[PDB]
């Protein structure tokens, strides 16, 4: 069959607050974001297409995914390698190299270590 | 010429406290470590043979050299890459990888970041 407005019997036949739209012989559901199926029964797996980059963990949530980034990465898809050289950390005209969740200073001659702190022209004795 | 004991005239003809040994027609100097030359005049350059490894700075000193190591290296010749994994820093059965003046933790599934602190099996909600 059958001629009836399924949207007017009582409870909403569409799950997860979808909008019920009557048709002749059936009905249709206008689903909210993140829900699928004839009656919006399914919570879509937003992680199914592997959106999280750089070995991030994908969290399948309500109408969205969340990425948990590997250290040193950021962004919605963990697509951004954080720039550790942004604060220009190298002393004495050292050159900063960005790495993963860290930086490297390329010190000029006569200077060492991590931040080029040690003056070796200073070894005056 | 000439017949004379150069070691008995007065001052020591050998520099840098070398031992004066008389010979017929001359004399010879028995130099202390780090000195060379007929009269021990020269302070040997202990850095001449490039003893300092891994881009270390060589200091030419009295009868010895000293190496100034690049960060993460140690030893007389800076030949030792310091083992940062010695203290077993990785939490939750993470695997430690030794690097230069740093370490990397290879976390098992469900754990992140530097020391594998973050439990993601814990994202219970
Ligand atoms: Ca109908
Ligand atoms: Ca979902
Ligand atoms: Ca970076
Ligand atoms: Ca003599
Ligand atoms: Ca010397
Ligand atoms: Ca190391």
């Amino acid at each position: 069959a059958q001629d009836v407005d399924e949207c007017s019997l009582g409870a909403n036949p569409c799950e997860h607050a979808g909008k019920c739209i009557n048709t002749l012989g059936s009905f249709e559901c206008q689903c909210l974001q993140g829900y699928t199926g004839p009656r919006c029964e399914i919570d879509v797996n937003e992680c199914v297409s592997n959106p999280c980059q750089n070995d991030a963990a994908c969290l399948d949530q309500i109408g969205e995914f969340q990425c948990i980034c590997m250290p040193g990465y950021e962004g919605v898809h963990c697509e951004v390698n954080t720039d550790e050289c942004a604060s220009s950390p190298c002393l004495h005209n050292g050159r900063c190299l960005d790495k993963i969740n860290e930086f490297q200073c390329e010190c000029p001659t006569g200077f060492t270590g991590h931040l080029c702190q040690v003056d070796l022209h200073h070894i005056l004795d």
